[PDB]
């Protein structure tokens, strides 16, 4: 459980991506914790289609650009058997045809594992496997408008998340509660600290983001 960690510097984060004007943010963050287990398992980093989970995975249960969970987009690609390339079906920002592609295929998994609802478990988690799937509470100015340092509203909840996002590491600052999660968000570069987000970590689940993490199995 070392004191600080970030996956970027070990190759397993693709760029920032932009999920645009629609409801997908649960896809981006599913290709996010994807594409780092295929990094593991294969090292080679290759970006997804998100394009291809809200497309295809209504059987699922997923709702395009109207949402969706990450544990869906896990199953669908189980179900599935594999999951396009982002350069071989790119994100068009609204919900088309499916058009899944089996040649194109870039990503498989053996299914998903959700872990359990406490911060000492997600941190096991994002050291000991990689990036990991969360979902936080991102309805707030202070959010939507953020800019830097470690991100606290008093106001945020513990278990009513609206936003999917990718943990990709956790370090701390230099008074008292100084720890955070290094965070990926899909809103494009502009936003925040170059796509990310130093979420306030250790501070009783703020924002709930121990309370819906989850990885695929590759
Ligand atoms: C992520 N972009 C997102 N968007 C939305 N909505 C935007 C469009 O208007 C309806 C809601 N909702 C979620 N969301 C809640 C949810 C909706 C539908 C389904 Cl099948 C599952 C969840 C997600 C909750 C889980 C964590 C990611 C956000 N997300």
């Amino acid at each position: 459980a070392p004191r600080s960690v970030d996956w970027r510097e070990k190759g397993y984060v693709t760029p920032v991506k932009n999920q645009g004007q629609c409801g997908s943010c649960w896809a981006f963050s599913a290709t996010g914790a994807l594409e780092g287990q295929m990094f593991r398992k294969t090292g080679r980093l290759i970006s997804l289609s998100e394009q291809n989970l809200v497309d295809c995975s209504g059987p699922q249960g997923n709702e395009g650009c109207n949402g969706g969970l990450m544990d869906y987009a896990f199953q669908y690609v189980q179900d599935n058997g594999g999951l396009d390339s982002e350069e071989s079906y790119p994100y068009e920002a609204t919900e088309e045809s499916c058009k899944y592609n089996p040649k194109y295929s870039v990503a498989n998994d053996t299914g998903f594992v959700d872990i359990p609802k406490q911060e000492k478990a997600l941190m096991k988690a994002v050291a000991t496997v990689g990036p990991i799937s969360v979902a936080i509470d991102a309805g707030h100015e202070s959010f939507l408008f953020y800019k830097e340092g470690i991100y606290f509203e008093p106001d945020c909840s513990s278990e009513d998340m609206d936003h999917g996002v990718l943990v990709v590491g956790y370090g701390f600052e230099s008074s008292d509660n100084n720890k955070y999660w290094l965070v990926k968000n899909s809103w494009g570069e502009e936003w925040g600290m170059g796509g990310y987000v130093k979420m306030a970590k250790d501070r009783r689940n703020h924002c709930g983001i121990a309370s819906a993490a989850s990885y695929p199995t590759v």
